[PDB]
């Protein structure tokens, strides 16, 4: 059981909307973050039942804190609140220079992450710099949490609305019904990776949102890792390169991978 019963959850300040509910600052034996919707259609109880019903078979230090949920008087998510940003911010928005051994150090956290997720059979289905957040700007949180992130103008009547520059080719094309897989997620990793080592969004050059979606697709579009710092590791630029490989099959699970990265963490001045 971890029904939260009603009168304790004291919500405090909004912080956004997200893609479901509203999201704000609360008091739960301490700060807590609180995921809210205010009215419930079946659709809407369906997103909260699956939502809890993930978060609910993660116990992991590198997977956002799941406490509890809320179904009277309103539906809720409570969550651990945490200090920081998330790696967009850093990277993108404010632009921190981190050291290359935290930039490891990052890839190695998030890698333990999704590892635990593939191995409790979760796809993500949406791993980006967003969705990674460091807490005490140390320690990499993976959950689903956007502010005129590039494309800033609305995808309203656009088949792809959400993210793009992480989508893998196969979940571009859409030719499968569902082609969200392990791979789809190791290939989000590799663009993770890519803005880590680069400091950058891949496709900098190019400024069509729609050419880029079908270049991605038809596999004409690939990062150019020569943008990466000159003391990455080898190593990793040939892991990025397997992560970011267009055909499905041929790109590595976790297990490999978070192998790969603890390998070349031990050797590095
Ligand atoms: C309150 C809440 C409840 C639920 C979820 N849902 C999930 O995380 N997930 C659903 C599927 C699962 C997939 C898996 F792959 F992770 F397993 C991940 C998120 C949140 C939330 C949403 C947000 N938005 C704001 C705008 C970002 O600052 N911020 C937080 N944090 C505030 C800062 O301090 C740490 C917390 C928390
Ligand atoms: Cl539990
Ligand atoms: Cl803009
Ligand atoms: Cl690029």
């Amino acid at each position: 059981d971890w029904e939260i019963p009603d009168g304790q959850i004291t919500v405090g300040q909004r912080i956004g909307s997200g893609s479901f509910g509203t999201v704000y600052k609360g008091k739960w034996h301490g700060d807590v973050a609180v995921k809210m919707l205010n009215v419930p259609t079946p659709q809407q109880l369906q997103a909260f039942k699956n939502e809890v019903g993930v978060l609910r078979k993660t116990r992991h230090v590198n997977i956002l804190l799941f406490m509890g949920y809320s179904t009277k008087p309103q539906l809720a998510i409570v969550t651990q609140w945490c200090e920081g940003s998330s790696l967009y911010h850093h990277l993108h928005i404010i632009e921190t220079k981190f050291e290359m051994i935290k930039l490891i150090d990052i890839a190695r956290q998030t890698a333990q992450g999704m590892d635990y997720l593939h191995a409790k059979s979760i796809i993500h289905r949406d791993l980006k710099s967003n969705n990674i957040f460091l807490h005490e700007d140390l320690t990499v949180k993976i959950g689903d949490f956007t502010v005129k992130s590039r494309w800033s103008g609305s995808h309203q009547f656009e088949q792809l609305s959400g993210s793009i520059l992480w989508m893998a080719p196969e979940v571009i094309r859409m030719q499968d019904k569902n082609p969200y897989s392990f791979q789809s997620d190791v290939y989000a990793f590799g663009i993770v990776l890519y803005e880590l080592m680069t400091g950058q969004l891949p496709y900098s050059n190019i400024n069509n949102r729609d050419q880029i979606i079908f270049m991605v697709g038809r596999g004409y579009l690939s990062p150019d890792l020569s943008k990466v710092r000159s003391n990455c590791p080898k190593a990793m630029k040939r892991l990025m390169a397997e992560c970011l490989k267009k055909k499905r099959d041929e790109r590595p699970l976790f297990p490999q991978i978070l192998a790969s990265i603890e390998l070349l963490a031990r050797s590095l001045p």
